[PDB]
């Protein structure tokens, strides 16, 4: 079935000690939230580049590591149901206050986790090149040559293209019946591995750090031992829900230049472009496309997903 | 039907000079071994880093090569019978003994031979990138599509996770049982290309080079070309299996992100965690993960298993 | 059908100006040759090194290009007819002569051109990995999946071991029936990418400019545009046959760790050694192999072999 | 009387992080250790290197540390009754783990920490050239001029053979015995500072970190200042205890050179070569003997042991 998302957003110093952080840290959180039974896995991403739409945003390019003084990490996890990623959180919440507090030091802004639902999904199991040859014999020893997906490599061996769309308040119905008929065709481009929709329910203020008094006092004055009163956040999730509403279209390929060109077929390809117009003409904001390396995943989430 | 294993073990300078030896000595070794009839081949790794499991082992890493002082190496043979590799030791005892012992100036420490016999397997053929094509023709000639395996490349393009568990005595069979359920779950994950699981039944003492008294003088006396009296063996190799009983846990992959977030959705998936925790509690030592790289390898062992 | 082979053996100086002749003229002299209707295609090689076994020829390894003052090349031209190899030469002669004198200022050693019979074939059409996915179709589409062949990739994508023996006088039947039987069990090996036997029948006297004294004059006079007498060749194409019986084993191969472990299973797997040690008692001379990158070629003689 | 032995093994970077580690966390974890009354002292190695008995070990020498990528530690803790190192660990347990956890970021390997009875020990006390004056007169106010002992420096100012062995089943009287009789020969030899047989009775599987699978978790989810469940540990100490039986052989000497020829000296001189070879002929495994240097130390385990 199709599960929640939540994404835990930041932005760090683009240093070493970053990414040593991240060899250690990560690991351990992402062990943390597989305690909980309704975690079904997780896709952590760092934002490699932005897409420049030609020199609209000209001072960006698909790939800006070697220059950014910072990097943007979109850490996804996946949730049967949306109430168990705070559930998970207090339960846990020892553990993921001093691991997470942790990432303090190297910090410039966030963490900001709000939470989705997945409105359309059109999305792989993950696959190695070592798999296909396994993968095409069950398919066709149980007749079903047709689900034979495309090859969809794990930790860091394809792109994703994360386009970021706030719609008119009233015009949410017309944006998703436009942007699902507009994903339906831009399967078609080369080197396509999957898309899906994200529509945000809320935000989670204990994953967000976002305390009342009591807890923003016990976060700024913290050894890095000792956890702010979980009790303490004032808002539940669908209380942060944002109008106009926010939308994150997800869209994964096999390398930098399909996504830019096949991206770009909404603009370049004429009939495709008619229908990409109903998507623009609801906007508030977007669409602004970052460009996401998938580095550290739990692929079993396409498993959940496609069962 | 599944071989026996020996495992030849040693530590030795990390340097060229030694991988030289390697490259002279190595096929020698081997072409002897190939001089009995219950030889059915041989996979030789070096040992290139260790799973830090997050920060468990923080000092650790999957590729330590630039930075040992030593290297590691696990050199399998395998075996119609468990018997064989002894008698074709002591039927090529002075080819044998005087082509290893020119390994000696290179040697920290080993050489230590431990036997197992094979309790679990789900090892493919290896295959080159060249040969699947081949491969899937033939499988759908046959009428067997799902006997279509991985791609699983020989001669160092893959990578091995060699996983030592030692068991509470008694808790022999809660083990094996809840580790062959742990690994058909784990063969789920993309990348998997194999694992088997092998039992210790005992220690060779000559390819261990440890005899008596005699024998133990003639190894340290030796200028290189006199051998010891493979006769002062003082036991059997039954005689030395280790109680607590030690198990290799021995997992094939694409690469070694594929092995790390592999290897770790037995800690990220609840649904295997759960499954793996039966595992876990039936240890007094492990798991403590090498990481290997399969270099040198006689690929037919796996015919002569699948056969 | 099976095309007859000549081989043009020559050993030039290792440097550039040699290289660049190969890229000028080469293509030039294929080009003369395929204006005779018997002329079916062409595989030239430059040898990249010699495969040590072990070290019984410690000074050789794989690849010697960086240091050897030399380089060897082995260009292979395929005959619907062997007696077609001599006749283009001579209703060429004019262009070919001058062609091939061009390299004389690079020449150490050579030509030497002798001519081979093909007494065994299993060699497969030639495939870029952008082919396989046709391939199987239409292999499918015509209810022929077992005609599917490895992925044999042209233009130096490969690499060649070319085996030199030469036969005891009485042995060759013993010699070629073991040959056969030991390249079927050999081509299980991983990355095996076919093989053929080539049994020599002469040498072309007129393609190793051996002439009379009336033609050497002719050749040590040469300003390098004038051709010797073409039927001043003293001794026809069978009159120069060797015995003891010359014959080369050429075995391909994926890549040069596929070639060292696949062409030493006659040395390491008992079942396929015994079998080839019945090829080892029949020699005067060899095994001698050498590693060879078939470079330039013309890819349809294994489509006329192969009809 | 005799104490019990606990050591606590593991293998961290060779680099100075973890020696300043050593300096600052070590003293804190024996401050802590000393709390139990049945603590009776320490002594603290690290491996300096190996002894290559000639060149058996020919890559190994008995000071690598300047080659070395890594560094063995092995910290002896001495006991009353060996069941209060356990008691120790679980009374103290939120100051240990979390000291011992802080070592994460260096370790290799390890802990491991064995249990040991001593089965027969001459061994002096410490004393400081500056200390045997005062001593001898003492011993002659005394009347004992016999009990004058050596001159055994303390804090790194000696070094210790740490020879492992293994013994056959049911040749652990024949080894006890000849090895107590190859002792009281070695006493002899020039600089030799003291001998003790070690019997491993089992493991601390929480000195280890080996815990359930709960503890597991526990240990891999942790920011550093949670502890797991000391409960949690699945076997007893005797439930550990290895078959093959091992020992450690601990001699002390004055120097590296009268290690080297003392140790020696059961193969050099013929009527201490007879009675060593008795031991040799009940082994398994060894000697294998790693030269350790005993920087950090309470001597006052040798005043229990001595009183």
């Amino acid at each position: 079935p199709k599960p929640y998302v939540a994404i835990n957003m930041a932005e760090l110093k683009n240093e070493p000690k970053t990414f040593e952080m991240f060899a250690s840290v990560g690991p351990k959180v992402c062990m943390v939230t597989a305690r909980h039974p309704g975690f079904v896995g997780f896709q952590n991403h760092i934002q490699i580049g932005i897409l420049p739409f030609g020199n609209r945003y000209g001072g960006a390019k698909m790939d800006m590591t070697k220059e950014s003084s910072t990097v943007r990490v979109l850490q996804y996890t996946f949730w049967k149901d949306w109430k168990d990623h705070d559930e998970m959180h207090r339960q846990n919440w020892s553990y993921l206050f001093r691991l997470c507090y942790s990432c303090a030091s190297q910090m410039i802004w966030g963490p900001w986790e709000p939470i989705y639902e997945i409105i359309y999904a059109n999305m792989p199991i993950n696959t190695e090149m070592t798999d296909f040859t396994a993968v095409v014999g069950k398919k066709f020893a149980e007749g079903k040559p047709l689900d034979i997906p495309v090859i969809s490599q794990p930790y860091g061996k394809r792109v994703v293209a994360f386009a970021e769309h706030s719609v008119i308040p009233g015009k949410e119905k017309q944006f998703e019946d436009a942007i699902v008929r507009t994903l339906e065709m831009l399967k078609k481009a080369p080197g396509f591995l999957g898309a899906m929709v994200l529509k945000e329910i809320g935000v989670s203020g204990i994953g967000s750090m976002q305390f009342g008094a009591k807890g923003f006092h016990q976060v700024l004055e913290n050894p890095g031992s000792l956890e702010p009163d979980p009790n303490n956040v004032m808002y539940s999730v669908p209380e942060a829900k944002n109008t106009p509403q926010q939308y994150i279209v997800h869209v994964e390929w096999a390398n930098t230049d399909a996504l830019m060109f096949g991206m770009g077929r909404v603009l370049l390809y004429p009939e495709l472009r008619q229908v990409h117009d109903e998507v623009l003409d609801t906007l508030v904001y977007g669409p602004y496309i970052r460009i996401l390396n998938p580095m550290m995943e739990g692929t079993f989430w396409r498993e959940y997903l496609n069962e």
